[PDB]
């Protein structure tokens, strides 16, 4: 049955049909609902990945049953049956990363979906190549602070060797420096990757936002350690509109969101190696990064600082601190020209993509406890609009850490 | 390990497992295919008797009587009942454990860590609409203690073979008019338009006011419902003012204390109860976001963040998170001022936190509806955000039934 979507603010109603078109299993079952989990739970299968992916790429050019749609079809089949796997033509590749940013459920920034630069690096042989690779992204994607989304492709996973991996989960990550008394200096998101870094002879400054190096891995060889020049990773120091003493805090993020660790499957084939940028929604910075107590944790600090009444939970010290850091991100980015957008601005762009996706293709899977923002969730008309979760390919997924 | 569901608590890194879940008798409306936990409305012969067998098994497991002679006595009642009349009745202590069981099991709900503690008021002998009445200002003057709330339900007599359901047609026990202006606009509280009209339908004479509050429509069997106004005294309300925005009392603002779902079935061993009003006390943020805050309710973020003279022409000043934080103080700050009982969404959410852990030991796991547990303000702000969560349906259950109308 296909599931009836409400918006509960303006009454209106659609029929997601898209999900009918999913082949893959979620978490969830009629017994229980496990939608909040971060984490989730032969040659014929291929060929039939393959043939849909091919077929949804020709539909997209108009050219369904074209003379050039059946002579890839057969290029496919001859490929895999000769050797159990296939590869992709350029254009398809591109056709394949755009979709998959399109299908991810989790991000509510797919607006964007068709705007997006893609680099082939499938003739990658090296963790130095990689490297290179890597800076000419950053460099594209940051462009001054007119932040432009681009993903770079290494070379599919092959059945006889190890995987192309970038060990770092994003391309820009700040150490986090494990004390003896177990507390953290720098991202406690970071402690792991740091202590890999320095195990592979990277030395250690002793800062809170010490930029990491990347460890690149080529297959089935150890990782080697890049340390990316400074002037590639562009920054903002905080400050807010008018409250003093916030620049003394000596708080900064950078400028270039670009998620490295995750698997893009197109039409069955799977590239462990995929970085793919855009540009921060502020509360990813203001809220999560800054305020999480597993994170920077600095909510007590800032209270403090505009004096506000600690002792209680009910004088809403927490919520008036956090709006006030979520403020010093939003000025602090747009003084150095650097591109961010607000989780208003955010959330209204994808009410307009879930019209467009309704109209395009009947549906669009997301993931309501990620699309709705952090702080102010119900101020948004995200949080007033029913959604259907499903995995549609091509895919960006979760794999595993390559240590 | 284990084969049940898996459950990470990201802010801590600890981890459990909901073997509780296996208990559920009642699916859901997601499937492998796809999830839909984000809907707000998802989507009897050997029959009871399997219910009632279940749920009398659950009782005499909480009374540590499992096996013994009085819970296979009353198991052979039950049947006996069921195979002679089609039904059966609840002894009164079984009632009261039925109605704290729904409320535990209750997976929208934040305040379950009082869930030991309701006064159930047994309604089972109530005969008319007047008699209905009565009770609800009882369980309203016994509820509201004069500020200091005690969570109470009061359960009227059970759905009954080809025979009109008892049922308050009101969706809270008070509710501000919602009246439809000739501009198409809304004066009062639009949540409550239909049932507005439903009251005018049915002799009210409305007023003009933003809080006016509702008559009661109360239906007895078989009967057209009947209209009472409560008596103004019952209903305690609290004037909103800001602690330091002088200006906020000036909007004429206010809140009722008592929150009191009236349109709700209660559901035990099978039998259903779809007249059994329940109150608590109430969570700041159902006030001071949501209903005066959701741009289809009483939409005034716009008008406070004029008055505290926020840029609302662009987004990016966050006009609307600032507005509605001093707003959700000044929920906080007058309620406090009245003593009346309200709980702030940090110290909520932290005692959920702590009933989790209670009902982890308990009985296995906890169901919970992640979307409605994380507050509509600061919501990664409060430990629940960053705590995985299972939705599954126990009995006995608070359940969604059709309008009466
Ligand atoms: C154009 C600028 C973009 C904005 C404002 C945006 C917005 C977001 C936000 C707010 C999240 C949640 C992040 C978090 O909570 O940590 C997210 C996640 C995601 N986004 Fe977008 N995004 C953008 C560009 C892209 C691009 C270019 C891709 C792929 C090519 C993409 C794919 C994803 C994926 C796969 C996730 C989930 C990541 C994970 O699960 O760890 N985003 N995005
Ligand atoms: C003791 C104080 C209590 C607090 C602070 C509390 C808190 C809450 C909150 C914040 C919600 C979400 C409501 C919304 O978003 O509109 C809720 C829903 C719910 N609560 Fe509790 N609650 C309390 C007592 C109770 C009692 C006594 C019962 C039943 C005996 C109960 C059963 C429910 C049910 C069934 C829902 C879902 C209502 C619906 O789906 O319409 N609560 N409660
Ligand atoms: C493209 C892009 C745009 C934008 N605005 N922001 C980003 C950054 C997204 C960061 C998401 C990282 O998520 C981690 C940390 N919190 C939840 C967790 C989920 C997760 C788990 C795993 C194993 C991998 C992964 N990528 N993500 C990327
Ligand atoms: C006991 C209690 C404590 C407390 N703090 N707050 C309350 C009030 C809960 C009111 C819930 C109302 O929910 C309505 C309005 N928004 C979603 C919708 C869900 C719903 C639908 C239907 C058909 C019935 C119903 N009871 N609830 C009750
Ligand atoms: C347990 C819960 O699912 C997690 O805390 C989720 C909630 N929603 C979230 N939403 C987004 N956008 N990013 C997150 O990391 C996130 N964490
Ligand atoms: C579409 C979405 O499920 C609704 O807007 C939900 C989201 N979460 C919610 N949570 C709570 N507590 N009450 C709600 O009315 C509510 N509405
Ligand atoms: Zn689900």
């Amino acid at each position: 049955k296909f599931p009836r979507v409400k918006n509960w603010e303006l009454g209106s109603i659609t029929y997601d049909t898209l999900c009918a078109q999913s082949q893959q299993d979620g978490p969830c079952t009629p017994r229980r609902c496990l939608g909040s989990l971060v984490l989730p739970r032969p040659a014929e299968q291929l060929l039939s990945q393959a043939r849909d992916f091919i077929n949804q790429y020709y539909s997209s050019i108009k050219r369904s049953g074209s003379q050039a749609h059946e002579e890839r079809l057969q290029e496919v089949e001859a490929e895999v049956a000769s050797t159990g796997t296939y590869h992709l033509r350029e254009s398809e590749l591109v056709f394949g990363a755009k979709q998959a940013w399109r299908n991810a459920p989790r991000c509510v920034g797919r607006i964007q979906w068709g705007k997006l630069q893609v680099f082939d690096a499938r003739d990658c042989s090296s963790a130095q190549e990689m490297f290179t690779y890597i800076c000419n992204h950053i460099k594209y994607a940051t462009n001054r602070g007119n932040l432009r989304s681009a993903i770079t492709v290494f070379p599919q996973r092959a059945p006889g060797r190890g995987d192309f991996r970038i060990w770092n989960s994003q391309l820009v990550r700040y150490a986090g420096y494990r004390q003896q008394d177990g507390s953290v200096r720098g991202d406690p998101a970071n402690v792991e990757i740091t202590e890999l870094c320095i195990q592979h002879g990277w030395t250690p400054g002793n800062g809170r936002f010490d930029v990491l190096p990347l460890l690149l891995q080529a297959p089935d060889e150890a990782p080697e350690l890049f340390v990316l020049p400074p002037e590639l990773v562009l920054e903002v120091p905080l400050e807010h509109p008018t409250l003093e003493w916030f620049a003394a805090l000596g708080l900064r993020w950078y400028a270039l969101p670009a998620v490295s660790n995750m698997l893009l499957e197109i039409g069955g084939l799977e590239f462990s190696a995929a970085p793919f940028s855009g540009w921060y929604m502020s509360t990813e910075i203001g809220t999560r990064n800054l305020c999480d107590p597993h994170r920077y944790n600095i909510l007590e600090d800032v209270a403090v600082c505009m004096d506000l009444d600690t002792r209680t939970t009910s004088s809403l010290w927490k919520d008036k601190a956090a709006v006030e850091i979520n403020l010093a991100v939003l000025h602090s980015f747009q003084l150095a020209k650097v591109t961010i957008v607000d989780h208003h601005a955010a959330t209204v762009s994808f009410m307009k993509h879930l019209d467009n996706e309704q109209k395009a293709r009947g549906g669009c899977p997301a993931d309501w406890a990620w699309i709705v923002p952090p702080i102010s969730g119900s101020l948004t008309p995200v949080f007033h609009q029913e959604m259907v979760n499903y995995i549609l390919s091509p895919a960006f997924r979760y794999q595993p850490d390559p240590w």
